[PDB]
């Protein structure tokens, strides 16, 4: 039992549900999640999710954790991987059934733009583990908390998430990468959508395939004396332009209240920004 | 370059364009085709399309066979299957490049019921060769002309397409069987859709598993001395109940304008029923 979708009365008519290549974009009142609980359980998904505390950012886990066993794939199999180079900071958190952490202990740069940029080389090298251990993998910031619901609607091959300051934007606008010496180069009258750095994922094939693509083209751009603007971020946009996600995340999934509040359109706050210094 | 998509300006705001476990539906307007056209030649993909021509449906092959060369998956590789208990009535038709025709002989049976029926049976048994010769498995009723578009967009794992006569019903009046000794029983209380038997595909894969289904549930059926209300179109229904199609085609793509008009809602008209005695 649950409501018969109606043809002819669609949910959401404020905002684009679908992608010009048929990708779901993922909204409150899209999906029925029982329907989607219903169908995960029974393949006994496991969900991987990677989160990197290095230095002074082992101060966010706590609440990150704490947020992510109330609103995170609650019911599924979750595999926390917690990459560190502080092993003993990671707090102690008690976690539901079928859900596990593991520490995965790791080298600090000095240059904050290497920490978030090597996550891609170092979520890429946990390769074989990944695959034996979980079927999708999500890798997200840690300064972040859960506020609501972030289940098995967002699982797909491979997603992206609409950065929340862009998605009212036009593409000239769009921050990328525009010096064609750069690898993670877009022109002006290309792209989609403007993704954000702090949330994508898909199975564990899509995503070792997109961090090594990542890694490979900013090694490449480095031996050429140069770096992208925003960085990892750049060239996920690069990738996710040219291997179109086949589920887009609303900003729903990615928000800051204190900088831009709530507006109608975002019916839930899911998954959003800490205060930082 | 093409337009952007536009996140806040829903291109289509009168219809639902994906289903509550956030399979696309397809509707004019939901794609750029060229995007679409892109991803597709990439992986160099192959279509086969299964119609079936037993007696006197024969008549129908030459307009359907014309009307596919002009409209359907137009650009890339086609493998049309000609099921027949007349080989030598199947006209001669000329191909585009990439695009061929093989004509496999059966049996008839005196009763529609059947023929109609036993194309589970047939369709699934051709299993080994599909696997090698195709990727997408289309399957579709002879008696039909293709008046517009019908390309890459459909393709999925597993599809099927709102009956017309059905889009703007509510689920009590879906002709689904209603007797819980038929294998096809769905409740009065379930049901996403009724989708018509005459348009659907996936995936090789996915079709060998409904038609290997429809027909083992066919079977159980006669063995226990009854015939669904439907027949393979009741059995598709239950199927795609319990196994979720990852796309639904609009009734854009089963159409009868003689009986039904060009509402303002469907902006094409694809591939619909010819007439007959
Ligand atoms: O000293 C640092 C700086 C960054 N990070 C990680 O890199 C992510 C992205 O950086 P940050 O959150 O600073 O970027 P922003 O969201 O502010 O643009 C952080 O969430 C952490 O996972 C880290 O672990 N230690
Ligand atoms: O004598 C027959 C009756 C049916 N069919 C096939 O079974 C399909 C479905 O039957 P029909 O079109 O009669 O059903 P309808 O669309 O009228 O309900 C036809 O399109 C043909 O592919 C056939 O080949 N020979
Ligand atoms: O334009 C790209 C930049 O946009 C900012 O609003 C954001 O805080 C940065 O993290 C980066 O994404
Ligand atoms: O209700 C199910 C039936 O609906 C009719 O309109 C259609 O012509 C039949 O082929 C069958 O689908
Ligand atoms: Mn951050
Ligand atoms: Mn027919």
């Amino acid at each position: 039992v649950y409501p018969q979708p109606k043809v002819l009365t669609p949910c959401r008519k404020d905002v684009l549900v679908v992608t010009p290549w048929l990708a779901p974009i993922v909204w409150e009142g899209t999906f029925n999640i029982d329907i989607l609980n219903e169908q995960f359980r029974l393949q006994n998904t496991t969900i991987g999710l990677t989160v990197f505390a290095i230095k002074k950012y082992v101060a966010f886990l706590k609440l990150f954790l704490e947020t992510a066993e109330k609103h995170f794939m609650v019911g599924h199999r979750v595999h926390y991987y917690v990459f560190t180079d502080q092993p003993a900071a990671v707090p102690r958190v008690t976690l539901g059934t079928g859900r596990q952490l593991s520490v995965l202990e790791v080298g600090a740069y000095k240059r904050w733009q290497d920490v978030s940029m090597r996550r891609m080389e170092m979520i890429s090298a946990c390769e074989r583990r990944f695959l034996s251990e979980v079927d999708y993998l999500v890798c997200v910031d840690v300064d972040m908390e859960f506020r609501d619901h972030v289940g098995v609607e967002i699982l797909t091959p491979l997603f992206g998430t609409l950065h929340p300051s862009f998605y009212g934007s036009s593409r000239e606008a769009f921050t990328y990468e525009r010096r064609p010496q750069s690898q993670a180069y877009i022109p002006k009258d290309e792209g989609d959508f403007y993704y954000m750095g702090a949330f994508f994922g898909g199975s564990v094939q899509e995503v070792q395939r997109l961090t090594r693509a990542c890694h490979q083209a900013m090694m490449v751009d480095q031996a050429n004396g140069i770096e992208a603007v925003w960085h990892d971020e750049s060239h996920l946009n690069k990738y996710l332009l040219r291997h179109k996600p086949t589920k887009v995340l609303s900003p729903e999934y990615l928000w800051d209240q204190q900088l831009l509040g709530w507006p109608a359109v975002l019916r839930k706050l899911r998954f959003t920004a800490v205060p930082k210094n």
